[PDB]
């Protein structure tokens, strides 16, 4: 009985979510990022404009979201002869050295048309200091407080990038990271278009692979992105995980939907 509806309870998620089944063969790697990079350049299309905007943190998701994005204007200009089609890499610097590391050979593997450097730190702390909510916290609470204006300003120059240059916002989201609610609403979760929406953290790894990332950028809530593909794709995995899993997609609809209404 229990195993049951936890199973349909897996099913409906995938569904919810666009789970993409695994991948099989090359055929099926290929299909997906000739897919991605169409439904890229048919946004563009659809919106009328011509610039495509992602920041570039030295992650793998934002490495391959980054590689779609050159790959389809790269294909726009060849076959529209427009040469208004350009993709803006944005660094957002902090302090982790080996991100900043990561990010610097992120965007040596892109070759972006345009690369751009926004140091949010300024208007960050500029907030905050006219934050009298702050003035009092735990720490805890502080850092991670913090933390989300900085990912909410990150968004902010992002738009402002797109808005200046008749652009899109590119996102890094795919079911790994939603099925979670890892990312924070109206920060990273907040773009125009999400081109690995639906894709298992294994999946983006294997598209940055077969786009011609380096292997060590490839590889680069107590539970494992190993055992989030495994529910996602409904292979084994420890019941407990399953259960914690499934508690934090619940938790976190609200971040997958739009405002709630009367």
């Amino acid at each position: 009985h229990h195993h049951h509806h936890m199973q349909q309870i897996q099913r409906d998620i995938a569904q919810a979510l666009q789970v993409q089944p695994p991948f099989q063969s090359e055929a099926d790697v290929q299909a997906q990022i000739a897919r991605r990079i169409a439904f890229i350049q048919q946004c563009l299309k659809d919106s009328g404009l011509k610039t495509l905007v992602l920041g570039i943190s030295g992650g793998v998701d934002s490495l391959t979201a980054g590689l779609l994005a050159q790959r389809a204007v790269e294909q726009l200009r060849e076959q529209t002869g427009d040469q208004a089609y350009r993709f803006i890499a944005v660094r957002l610097p902090y302090q982790v050295q080996q991100d900043e590391a990561d990010a610097q050979a992120s965007l040596a593997t892109i070759r972006a048309d345009e690369e751009q450097t926004v140091n949010i730190g300024p208007s960050v702390k500029a907030l905050a200091e006219q934050l009298e909510a702050l003035e009092g916290l735990e720490p805890a609470k502080s850092d991670f407080v913090i933390g989300n204006i900085k990912a909410r300003i990150r968004m902010v120059a992002q738009y402002a990038i797109a808005g200046a240059r008749g652009g899109l916002v590119i996102g890094t989201d795919h079911a790994a990271e939603a099925v979670m609610g890892f990312f924070t609403k109206f920060g990273d979760g907040a773009c125009d278009l999400a081109p690995l929406s639906g894709l298992a953290k294994h999946q983006v790894r294997a598209l940055a692979r077969a786009l011609g990332a380096p292997e060590n950028l490839v590889e680069k809530h107590g539970v494992t992105y190993a055992e989030i593909d495994a529910f996602l794709h409904g292979q084994p995995l420890r019941e407990e995980a399953a259960r914690v899993i499934v508690d934090t997609y619940h938790k976190t609809q609200h971040k997958r939907e739009l405002p709630k209404a009367p």
